[PDB]
């Protein structure tokens, strides 16, 4: 015979298909770690070397992209002790992650972006997707080549500038500082086919987003750019961040914070508030703090559970929301072309398997592929 499994062939047939907008029972044909076909019903010899495998009864989604996630570690506000370790990819696969965004936090004097961008590179190597982002809570940035446009621009795991205001924490930005700074996050993006973006940390200043609106004054970076986490940290400010919602901005709520308002509390809200979920993505913040990544399957499952959302629009925020601000092309959404980033649910939303471009990463919810020291 011919050998053909250099493509790698495999056929996901007979599982509850959500993409995350909910199709029928559906069949995914995978190849080269690809989906190259997506419709009810497909032979499982339609292609030579085909590893078929039986979903029937299970569920079939795309795997979460998390956007905020200490990847090398971070902490480190309490002395050298708290400075968490760096994340593990079992970790990450485990909880239904097949895309992520690593950053720096508070700490960005034992941690640089050199080090970020190894790992980040480390991590596509290993099975999953993974891209940075430039800078940390300080202001201006400690970058890479020299400038936010220039990392942005050439260095290509860079999809976007970090930083941090309303906070206790912060280098004390100025508007001046703050809108240069997003300017040249969005005009590197524009160079370098990133969406150029720029992520802010939010603290529990009474100003909240008034410098994200101060900024938008100064300069004229679309609102689409601007993108605050933590905005569930506290009330008043989460408000306000409803408002910016409102205005064509999109919002990021973290997972790992559950008061005053809680995740899934969040997303509801937000809905109710009147917001296309277009503009609402999860975060975990994961390693931070030590943060972990299981809330954030706890807050799909909470909110298909807990309240009264359903399991394609509770998936939203944490895929094609996720996809469609970063412009991820080829992720959280399952469709011809797009990557063969895969996730085999209980109908009680309990990730059994995980597929990370093609390969298999979770067997029975327990990775069998790891990083090369675990
Ligand atoms: N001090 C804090 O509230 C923690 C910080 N917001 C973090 O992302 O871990
Ligand atoms: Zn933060
Ligand atoms: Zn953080």
């Amino acid at each position: 015979m011919i050998d053909y499994t250099a493509a790698g062939f495999t056929l996901l047939q007979g599982a509850h298909l959500y993409a995350p907008e909910d199709r029928g029972i559906c069949d995914v044909l995978v190849a080269n770690g690809k989906i190259i076909a997506v419709a009810s019903n497909i032979p499982s010899d339609i292609v030579p070397n085909c590893t078929v495998v039986d979903l029937s009864g299970q569920i079939l989604c795309p795997g979460f992209i998390d956007q905020h996630v200490h990847l090398i570690g971070g902490g480190g506000e309490a002395g050298p002790t708290t400075r968490t370790p760096e994340v593990a990819l079992s970790r990450l696969t485990e909880a239904g992650v097949t895309s992520v965004v690593g950053l720096l936090g508070t700490d960005s004097i034992s941690r640089h972006p050199e080090s970020l961008l190894a790992k980040t590179r480390a991590l596509n190597e290993e099975g999953i997707s993974a891209w940075m982002l430039t800078g940390a809570y300080h202001v201006p940035s400690r970058t890479i080549t020299g400038s936010v446009e220039k990392d942005v621009a050439i260095i290509d795991r860079v999809i976007g500038v970090k930083c941090a205001i309303s906070d206790h924490r912060s280098a004390a930005p100025d508007v001046y500082h703050l809108a240069n700074m997003a300017a040249e996050s969005r005009v590197g993006g524009l160079l370098g086919g990133k969406p150029g973006v720029t992520v802010f940390h939010m603290g529990d200043s009474k100003k909240a987003l008034q410098p994200i609106y101060d900024l938008l004054e100064n300069c004229d970076v679309p609102i689409s750019k601007l993108l605050p986490t933590h905005v569930n940290r506290n009330v008043p400010l989460f408000e306000q961040a409803l408002e910016f919602a409102r205005k064509g901005g999109t919002i990021d709520i973290t997972s790992s914070i559950d008061e005053p308002v809680a995740p899934a509390e969040g997303i509801a809200r937000a809905v109710q508030a009147g917001i296309p979920l277009a503009r609402v993505t999860l975060s975990s913040d994961g390693n931070g703090s030590v943060a972990g990544f299981e809330t954030l399957l706890e807050t799909v499952q909470v909110l298909v559970k807990d309240y009264d959302f359903s399991i394609s629009d509770a998936l939203r925020p944490l895929t094609s929301s996720v996809a469609g601000f970063l412009n991820l092309t080829g992720k959280g959404e399952i469709l011809p072309g797009n990557d063969a980033d895969l996730l085999v649910m209980t109908p009680e939303l309990r990730i059994e398997q995980v597929y990370a471009r093609g390969k298999l990463m979770v067997k029975d919810g327990k990775a069998c592929v790891k990083g090369t020291f675990e």
